[PDB]
């Protein structure tokens, strides 16, 4: 049995920026009080994990990346009461400590114990659980799911339904809940509205799903990769525009199409220019624009504040505004009751050992979500 | 008597940027169909009128500026049904045509027939009702109240109570309703919150009045002119802070004071640096920042979109988010019912002839609102 001992297993270590992941053996220490050690069953490849490789999202290296996943609890550290060995679980990259100012606010979800605004790459106690070649390896956002086993703090894990298909509900760990919640909880899309969605990857297709569920009358998908359009129409887009087809700037096209501006726009790419374009194409007196894409580290955008003075609302959010530990169980239960589908988002399923191939699929624009199996 | 005839009267004409207002004799043509000619009784000096003089707010020159005012209907053109000669009225710089998409929308108020986004400086039909020295003079936001008589379109005028003190309720034409609605209607301040208000002029003090009326527990006024602090506390500020007293950025000071950031912040000055500072000092996961101040024409601010990604909401609004023709009669009725005070905002009452003296009071920081009486 493994409880109490170091597990040696394989993990994908990123030793340096802009390098392939190196699949190698690491040592995963046992859990300390209030930590949980998890055997990974499936993990999705989110564009935020590629942001680490490219240096767009800065976190300490070497690191085991990965954050959108599902597995089974192998052991719990002392004091853990919310999961038991054998539970199916989803690691939470946004924690819910339940005690801070944000967790006690009815609307906020960006818990102050997060490791995303000032990343240390450690557990909540400042140390690591991973050693590879004798060197300590950093954690990524308290999850690190590109490993056969990982250790997370209790505030970063949610127990889910024991009948859950883990190779599908891992997308509730990030991509799906983020896109769905950006439409129904953050922007609060109204019945009958026109929505525009910039970027049709896994999280953008989930935003179209949330707008369709809120009853939007028109949903315009925007992407420069026209191969994404058939899938966009399938999950709800009423029409799709490729910015490269036009000689005039896309916010002009979108304003003429929606007869002076859309009600709701979403930026789901992570570029500074498209964030300003997404704001501009919503109606100037009552439009709402939501930023979902992760921008490059430390770079500033430039915009004209009259865009907001006329009455526009601009907002952003992490994880679709959901308090993670409260919501993830209820979102898996709704999946189970067939309230939404995850299957349109999964285009490829690969063994973990093919992780580099999975990332090339994302980078070439051939996949929406690739699930890696252990 | 004057109905149907051209009236020659005095008006303050602004012939060029950065010059004094010239008191001249102008001729005011009679009301055409659906227009109304008003005898001015009292008009306030708002900082947006000083923005036309400095070139901050670009509008066609020469112009008769002035937009915050109350008067009496002298004659009405063919087809007017909403007022009659002898009615007390407040001109509306934001019209309510009742027919465009914004007017039909339950929440927007920036009617598409406004002359503020791309100022032509004319009546709704493209012509002017003013002549001075044989030259046509432009209108300002369909109001032009620095004149003994003015002509407005019917969609830019509200009939108010016959017992109104016109020298007091002209503030509802702009400063008061803007600051008050920015708090209770645009930001929707909640009972128990902490608010921070950048700028303690007439509009900034009306924001403090809305925050207090909405139940804020703490209202931090911020101004570099410490002489405004007494009146700020008189209308509701719990504390005032002057940026120059500190050795560290005021965003750090205000985040320390509020234990991590305020709930609602308001920029009521019109500067690109304080708009970004007001956004940064509200709590990162659920704070709301409202831009009220008019920024300098054509200038861009620079900000890091991670300030929004964590959960903040950034919004702006014209005239406090109120549908003008619907709301102004109702706010006068509430003023009559003693529901709010206007007297704390009026610090100087001058004859119309001393208009430049009133502008120098504002620019030196000695007045809050000066009312010019005719
Ligand atoms: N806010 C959050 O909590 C959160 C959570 C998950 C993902 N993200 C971020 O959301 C963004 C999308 O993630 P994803 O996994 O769906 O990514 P993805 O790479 O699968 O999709 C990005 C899409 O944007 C398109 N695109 C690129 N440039 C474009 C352009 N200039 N104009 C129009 N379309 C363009 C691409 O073709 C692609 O279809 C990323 O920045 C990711 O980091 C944020
Ligand atoms: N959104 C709207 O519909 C609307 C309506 C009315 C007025 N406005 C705009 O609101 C702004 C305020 O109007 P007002 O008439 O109350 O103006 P005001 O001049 O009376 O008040 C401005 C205040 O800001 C202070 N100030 C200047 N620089 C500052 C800084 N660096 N830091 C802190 N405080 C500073 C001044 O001391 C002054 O007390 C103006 O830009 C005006 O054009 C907008
Ligand atoms: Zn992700
Ligand atoms: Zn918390
Ligand atoms: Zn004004
Ligand atoms: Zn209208």
């Amino acid at each position: 049995s493994t409880a109490g001992k170091v597990i040696k297993c394989k993990a994908a270590v990123l030793w340096e920026e802009k390098k392939p992941f190196s699949i190698e053996e690491v040592e995963v220490a046992p859990p300390k009080a209030h930590e949980v050690r998890i055997k990974m069953v499936a993990t999705g490849i989110c564009r935020s994990d590629d942001h680490v490789v490219s240096g767009t999202l800065v976190t300490p290296l070497p690191v085991i990346a990965g954050h959108e996943a599902a597995g089974i609890v192998e052991s719990i550290g002392e004091g853990v009461t919310t999961v038991r060995p054998g539970d199916k679980v989803i690691p939470l990259f946004t924690p819910q400590c339940g005690k801070c100012r944000v967790c006690k606010h009815p609307e906020g979800n960006f818990c102050l114990k997060n490791d995303l605004s000032m990343p240390r790459g450690t557990m909540q106690d400042g140390t690591s659980r991973f050693t590879c070649r004798g060197k300590p390896i950093h954690h990524f956002l308290g999850t690190s799911t590109f490993s056969q086993y990982t250790v997370v703090d209790e505030i970063s894990v949610a127990k889910i339904d024991a009948a859950s298909p883990l190779e599908k509900v891992c997308l509730i760990g990030c991509g799906f809940s983020t896109g769905y919640g950006s439409a129904v909880k953050v922007a609060k899309v109204t019945q009958g509205s026109t929505c525009a969605v910039f970027g049709l990857g896994g999280v953008g297709l989930s935003v179209i799903m949330g707008c369709k569920a809120a009853g939007a009358a028109r949903i315009i998908g925007v992407d420069i990769n026209k191969d994404k359009f058939a899938k966009a129409k399938e999950v709800g887009a009423t029409e799709c525009v490729n910015p490269q087809d036009y000689k005039k700037p896309i916010q002009e096209v979108l304003t003429e199409m929606s007869n002076g501006g859309v009600d709701f726009s979403f930026e789901v790419i992570g570029r500074l220019d498209t964030m300003v374009t997404a704001l501009s194409c919503c109606q100037e007196a009552y439009g709402v624009s939501v930023i979902v894409g992760v921008p490059p580290d430390s770079q500033n955008l430039s915009m004209n504040p009259m865009l907001l003075l006329s009455g526009r609302t601009w907002k952003g959010a992490i994880f679709g505004g959901f308090k993670s530990k409260d919501s993830v169980p209820k979102l898996v239960a709704d999946f189970m009751a067939k309230k939404f589908a995850l299957d349109p988002l999964i285009t490829h399923v690969l063994p973990f050992e093919k992780i580099n191939e999975g990332f090339d699929l994302l980078r070439s624009g051939e996949s929406i979500r690739t699930i890696l199996t252990f």
